[PDB]
């Protein structure tokens, strides 16, 4: 067969893909990236006894009654005020330091201001010691590890970094990706009336947007014609430019002008060039060593057909991006769902059927789960099959018609928030 | 109770949130945004009879045998070459125009080159007319609508825009969001040794990263102290700056220095300020009209506690962002999952329990599905409960202990690709 299964091509790319060296970035540059160090709190949270509620800090043993407001301790006070002796209370807001001597905080809804212009308040409930008080370090202990290496940084992790005072973060960067399209029939997407035999370059803009969705820097190398020396020149510039991944579209098939596959066999080590899969078949993966520091560049000879180009990106390039970016779980999300319509599977090649999936309270069998609708015809040239497709149905090469209501595996390729 | 349920607060914000006027952006600026017009193909795809395979364009009636290669039609040729008469073939690559007279294409694996230096090839199979030929418009018909209004633009949609030659796209923009934190105890996250009663501002950096994850422009207004005139000045500048959403952290509780809620009642129309929910309770939503063009600004008085601040962002601000951005389905993804551990629900307030959910081939009952682990203590001040939390368990106010293995509803707040 010469071609390898998709599970083996993934294992080969996984074994070659190496995590990028960590870098130091600012707080907002660290969003979305994977932590490359442990984060320890230099001080506890809260660093002082803080009030949970707005109200009055009391002595729990005094109980209900009328007491003078001996002092006020709002959020922002230094806490070094008057000691709340038994028989006295202190007004506190949320986050306000608990004055020395207070054992609990009574909610302001459980109090009543007595008198007017010397202030006295009436505690209306009997509270126990420690009520509505955040002890020192109750949320975050001092020197405790709030964030560990390998953890991806989201919005909550950014707040934890700001809580610990970390504004320069050591993370694993995103790979720089160079993208180019091959084909003498390609013209820029700005072209109006097409010439004879000309089509607009769709893969390059598609791969650019796809790499952008992976939060990687894109190096647009433009349209390259089906010329051996030209493709060799662009690849040498791409390898020496400092990129980590090179994405090529087209030129890896069986035509006598497909120079992407041979050139990758010449400049680097091609691990495979054909994969048993639907859609498509040609897919060249090579490891190129930049000749100088010394650097390894991964090359993905993606097929020229728009569907196979984007599918091979979602299955092989996306995990390579995350693995280089330091993800501990680079694999995409895989779920089980029901089929909303009958689908005929290929008898030879396991198909990655494009589908629009959604969560239903009744997936067709009385239980909540995912259901998938087919996007239509699945030819590798019909980019409309990728339109609004958020999952890839992993159909096995059985040749049988999977009726509606059967369960298949699906690779989710984007957030499916469309309820 | 004075406070309204979460379903009603969402209905109020949904009824006030208005979609932003459409703008014209470039191709790469249109990524992630919602289409505000229909996209029609100015020319078919392919615009010419294109070969699917690399091989030879033949006359299907001639059948197998030896034939001369009368011409070559690779990808990039104008297609106005020599007519392939019966008894002749033409070499074609993938995307190459089909010469006039050819009815089918024979795969090069089904051919053999005969002779050498005049070229002759041997067709080894009997093919039917139309095999391995992309007819004009088979993938995309001319004047057909490839993209419709209200469709969010992903990588595949970008390729469709480049296919149709649309480099300037009419989309609905993202709202500009202004963010500020309130609190006399707040210091910048760059502060080292904290002073007495000081904590580092975590909500602002957290909300900035959260709004950035929504692909919105952030207007950082910084830390504002608990001063009535100061907060009034910052809000007047924020309303007149041109932002669409104002996010405030803190100053909406019961303390005598909480000026966010009263000021929003003064400059705009506050629709609610307390919500029946856990964590938290105070949450002020107001609509402010910018006094000049005329503009409506939505204000979210988020609570100061870090957990309640981020939770109220995920439930109320995120759909408001998407609704302003033109999303037809602004609601977050809601699924059903099993509990990996027993959880005690609040008897009064329905809780949004932070959880780390994952898809398992066996969710604990023999069927594949989602399972959720609790993040630990769910106090509104313990931001560690938000750490790596990707779902919000919608626990009902029943006071009963939901044992492990029971099914609850969950709001997914980020892509859960962690397999
Ligand atoms: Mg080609
Ligand atoms: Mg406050
Ligand atoms: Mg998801």
């Amino acid at each position: 067969t010469e071609m390898i299964p998709t599970e083996e091509a993934l294992r080969i790319v996984f074994g070659v893909s190496k995590r990028l060296p960590p870098v130091i970035v600012s707080l907002y540059e660290a969003l979305g990236k994977v932590l490359a160090e442990d984060i320890r709190a230099p001080d506890p949270l809260p660093p002082y006894p803080a009030s949970v509620k707005d109200g009055y800090a009391v002595v729990a043993s005094d109980g209900p009654g009328e007491y003078p407001v001996i002092t006020e301790s709002r959020a922002g006070n230094d806490g070094l005020g008057v000691t709340v002796t038994p028989g006295t209370v202190a007004y506190v807001t949320t986050g306000g330091p608990i004055p020395d001597g207070a054992d609990a905080v009574v909610q302001v809804e459980d109090t009543k201001v007595i008198g007017d212009v010397s202030k006295r308040v009436k505690i209306l409930i009997q509270t126990k010691k420690g009520t509505d008080i955040r002890r020192v370090g109750c949320d975050i202990e001092k020197d405790a590890t709030v964030l560990t290496t390998g953890e991806r940084i989201g919005a909550s992790e950014i707040g934890l970094l700001a809580t610990a005072g970390v504004t320069m973060v050591k993370v694993y960067p995103m790979p720089i990706v160079a993208i180019l399209s091959t084909g003498d029939e390609l013209v820029e997407p700005t072209a109006g009336t097409l010439g004879r035999g000309q089509i607009r370059d769709s893969n390059r803009a598609m791969l650019v947007a796809a790499v952008m969705q992976q939060q990687c820097k894109v190096v647009d190398l433009g349209i390259v014609r089906d010329d051996r020396k030209e493709l060799e020149k662009v690849l040498d510039e791409a390898v020496s430019s400092g990129v980590d991944i090179i994405l090529t579209s087209g030129g890896v098939s069986m035509g006598d002008r497909d120079f992407v596959k041979p050139l990758l066999e010449e400049k680097g080590k091609v691990y495979f060039s054909k994969v048993l899969m639907k859609p498509g078949k040609p897919l060249t993966f090579a490891e190129i060593r930049a000749k100088p520091l010394g650097k390894t560049v991964l090359a993905f000879g993606l097929p020229g057909n728009p569907v196979s180009c984007l599918v091979c990106f979602n299955i092989f390039v996306v995990p390579t991006i995350r693995q280089l970016a330091g993800w501990t779980s680079p694999h995409p999300l895989r779920v089980r769902l029901r089929l909303q319509e009958p689908i005929k599977s290929d008898p030879i090649r396991p198909e990655f059927h494009r589908a629009i999936i959604k969560w239903k309270d009744n997936d067709g069998s009385g239980t909540p789960g995912f259901v998938a609708e087919s996007t239509g015809h699945q030819m590798s040239s019909r980019l409309l099959s990728m339109r609004s497709a958020n999952a890839l149905l992993e159909l096995p090469a059985t040749g049988n018609v999977l009726s509606a209501g059967s369960s298949v595996s699906a690779i989710i390729v984007s957030d499916i928030s469309a309820f």
